[PDB]
């Protein structure tokens, strides 16, 4: 990678990435756990880089009507980027189109709701009531996992729930009350630390990892994988999580 | 790409490693000598991907580590490098030393290092305390992942622990030594959870530390990695791995 330039797909995804929309130039507009990882990779491996956001601002999912991808996944498939540098959750749909790097963090699906004393015990119970509404963010991993789950009642949850634009939209809706937001454990841990009236619905389910995304046959996968494994083994990933997550 | 596994015959590196693999030493032939969580994974892979297989154990019965004197590998890792096997089908822990020589599949299970102790009286809170006392002896299994992590840790006091501890041959030897008392054994969480379930007089030495995965081992440039990875990810996502862990790992506790 010495001398090479990498175009890195990314989007705001706190605390993995924060994107400043003003008052900065180029790479300096980005900060967060993943940015710290990229900076260290670039120092150790000798590449230059830039970040490229998808115009649609989505993570990426496969539309089963059109058989087309969107988001960061689509940008990578279109050769607009060389690697996706974000908390990219591992799922079989994405694996059918792209590779993943060695994983840097474990993660699971988690559901949360505002208001003490929720009667709910498991998310599927939402289908048999109408006190609470619920939703997932469109074109993001949790939606994909629920839509591909063997038990098609999870597809019902997605199809009959609210489609959320992004995390800001989702947390806003959650705080409006009477709404179950289904997303990912680490994301919710960080972003809802101050919401003392927000509680968990059911236990976490599904087990997966966060990794970077790589195009199939990338010449960079071996080195990126080696270096990410080293970061994890040396404790760097933990140190960054402690730095960036609250708290 | 074009190469798939249909009609291939894979040689799979493995050893007994309960509850991932159990190896019967009599009253069986061939693949039927093997059972366990990993065996169930392999059977399913073979059905779905269309390969036949056999298991091959390293003569040294080690998992595999790099000897810094000779710069040579041993164990299942060495057999894989020597083309005696095509894939290591076992709880193969991810570490940087191994990654310099081989690739890993997609991971099937998360794991950490765990230290346990048997002994009455004063006890220990953290493994480095072992260096400043002589009540407890301690050890790790040679040429296995915990030893490698301790030997490669930035803080060379962990290398002291390995160098000054007892070298243990295998899990049977380690657990026998632990059960003999006044001993700290440093190994892996899932392995100890299963194998020490009935040892009510064995306790933890602090929290688990170091984070990693169990995966299968693959040679660099294997034409089979993409397919194996996809299928292992599907097993995980579909809940098959969790079902197998529940099937094979010990439950209850007289304790």
């Amino acid at each position: 990678l010495i001398g090479r330039h990498l175009r890195l797909g990314s989007v705001e995804s706190q605390p993995f990435m924060f994107f400043a929309t003003e008052g900065c130039e180029g790479n300096d507009c980005w900060s967060g756990m993943v940015n710290d990882m990229v900076v260290k990779l670039s120092e150790d491996l000798g590449f230059t880089y830039e970040y490229i956001q998808p115009d649609d601002r989505k993570f990426g999912a496969l539309n089963k009507t059109t058989n087309e991808w969107n988001g960061m996944i689509r940008d990578l498939l279109d050769d607009k980027t060389d690697m996706i540098a974000i908390d990219l959750s591992t799922n079989s749909a994405r694996k059918s189109a792209i590779d993943y790097s060695f994983p840097f963090m474990d993660a699971g699906i988690k559901a949360v709701v505002k208001g003490e004393g929720t009667t709910l015990n498991q998310v599927l119970e939402l289908l048999d009531q109408d006190k609470y509404k619920w939703g997932v963010i469109g074109s993001r991993h949790p939606e994909t996992l629920l839509k591909t789950h063997r038990d098609s009642r999870y597809s019902r949850l997605v199809d009959e729930g609210v489609e959320l634009k992004d995390l800001n939209h989702a947390i806003e809706t959650l705080r409006g009350g009477l709404f179950v937001f289904i997303d990912e454990g680490p994301v919710l841990a960080h972003n809802l630390i101050s919401d003392c009236d927000v509680f968990s619905v059911g236990e976490e389910f599904q087990s997966f990892e966060y990794a970077f995304g790589l195009p199939k046959d990338s010449p960079y996968k071996s080195l990126i994988d080696s270096h990410l494994l080293k970061f994890r083994e040396e404790g760097f990933i933990d140190i960054l999580w402690e730095k960036w997550s609250s708290g």
